[PDB]
């Protein structure tokens, strides 16, 4: 019946923090190696001996553990994905959900009453699980990468500048994929040394390039496509519209511009992840807010663009591509 | 594949408060008399501008509301179950799980770590109304709900079998909330609530004891004492029927029941689920002639043994 799962994810809080905990405890970590009976993995964990059963044997009904005649093992998922030190690691994001997304989405009555984001900016206010976060989101950020390369003809153009580059995983990323590019990641002067980093690691050489800046203060870059990803859903809307008239300013004819996002669907009706993303954008900050691919077609079009579409990316994610 | 489900189970916190909050603020019995424009709909709960659309629009996409020309509409399952004031309302379990639950919930780790506890009437329904039909209580005359409540379960079963007389136990201070229901009922003098601590005296003798959600509170030596105490109050041929969202057998499928245990760990300081071959166990050590689990209404089995 449709009350029965209605009531299964008005409930389904007590299974994420079953996984929440079992991240920020490692537990996958601890079974990398191989099979733990139940007594070791408490041991290990230093859990108490009251409820280590219950707890390990829900993961295995959640289906994230194996037990085969009393050992835990992990499944294919968590040894390939929440085993720490792999590249591949995406635990981080289940480590902070449980340190600090759970109990600020505590906060979505107050949010929604008050129209005020929840967070540190209501408080006026571990860096290995910090660093663990920041591993999460650029395999996230990887994800759509490879998507972008492949998405575009990257062949039509020579240039691109990433707006909001971050480490610049997306840039580096499509210039690895595609050597005839050079690229140039734009953001403010304290990310340099972490882009620069991964500028190293990648070999990309004089291909690649950081700019120093604040989008909000100087002109863009000039380059073939601009690229802007999880950017405008930060700002209240006249500053995102302030960003398309600089994209615009920067190009050249024929050049592009690509917003991408946790796109709600044209008709509000079917996105799930990009409708929570609209109130976790409530919850972190004071104007930023989640828009459809129509919504950001029609901002286009006042900033002087000739054309747009909406594509799909990746996973969540979607984007605006549009043409000066 | 098996990651994104993973993911998905493990964010799933944010859906469930969208649901939570939804139900703490009465929004599907604000749309009972007929579909809102969301500007009314936003006036009427006080939420604001910002972000109110959003929060409506996340409801229809995760199924829970109608919405066409920009009305949003209960669905049937949000219209027949969520509504407040009705005999069906389920609505209950999410206001408190978004008042209690939630926060409690967020202190697992703790819970885990320590072993130590960091710490309506719809929800009881559908276990009773199954309870009257599961056992042929033609076979009794006499029943004892021990841990009674406010008597939910016990005025149905008797409502259901009207030669059954009935004995609701508990604690002294459940009498007036006992009574009330009892008086509704108009069972007259064949319900009678009688007021006791099952850990300081017998319990009283009738034909059946039920035990509904009972011994999972409560350590496993003085669930064990529980039942030798309903050994001693039934006769020969008398039947003891507990009920609760069992644990599986195998402890590898159950996760109402395995998330039950754990939320055991978080409310008391010695509760715990079980499975249906544990309390077979017991049932045995207690002396009882023999037993058998059944499914009674989904996530929910009873054990039933016979002195
Ligand atoms: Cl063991």
């Amino acid at each position: 019946p449709a009350i029965d799962r209605l009531l299964q994810i008005a409930t389904g809080f007590m299974a994420s923090k079953v996984l929440l905990v079992a991240a920020s405890l490692g537990l996958f970590t601890e079974l990398a190696a191989g099979p733990l009976r139940g007594e070791e993995l408490r041991a290990r964990l230093r859990l108490h001996p009251r409820s280590a059963r219950d707890f390990f044997d829900t993961l295995v009904a959640l289906g994230v553990l194996e037990r085969t005649n009393g050992a835990y093992a992990n499944t294919p998922a968590t040894a390939q994905y929440l085993v720490r030190g792999k590249s591949a690691y995406l635990g981080g994001l289940l480590e902070m959900s449980d340190a600090r997304m759970y109990e600020l989405w505590g906060r979505l009555d107050e949010g929604l009453r008050t129209g005020n984001p929840q967070n540190e900016i209501r408080t006026g206010e571990d860096p290995d699980r910090l660093d663990a976060f920041q591993q999460a989101m650029t395999g996230l950020s990887m994800r759509s990468a490879h998507a972008l390369a492949e998405a575009i003809d990257w062949s039509a153009y020579r240039t691109v500048a990433d707006i909001g580059c971050a480490e610049g995983t997306v840039l580096i990323h499509l210039l690895e994929r595609h050597p005839h590019l050079r690229g140039t990641g734009f953001d403010l002067a304290a990310v340099r040394p972490s882009f620069q980093r991964r500028h190293e690691e990648s070999g990309l050489g004089d291909r690649l390039a950081f700019r120093a800046g604040d989008f909000f203060a100087e002109p863009l870059p000039q380059a073939d496509a601009l690229v802007f990803g999880h950017i405008l859903s930060n700002w209240a809307l006249p500053k995102a519209k302030t960003l398309l008239r600089k994209a615009h300013e920067a190009l050249p004819e024929g050049g592009i511009v690509v917003i991408y996002e946790t796109l709600i669907d044209d008709e509000r009706r079917e996105n799930v992840p990009g409708l929570l993303m609209s109130l976790t954008m409530l919850l972190e900050t004071p104007g930023g807010f989640e828009y459809t691919g129509a919504d950001c077609r029609e901002w286009l079009a006042d900033a002087g663009f000739r054309e747009s579409r909406v594509q799909y990316l990746a996973g969540p994610e979607s984007m605006v591509i549009a043409t000066k």
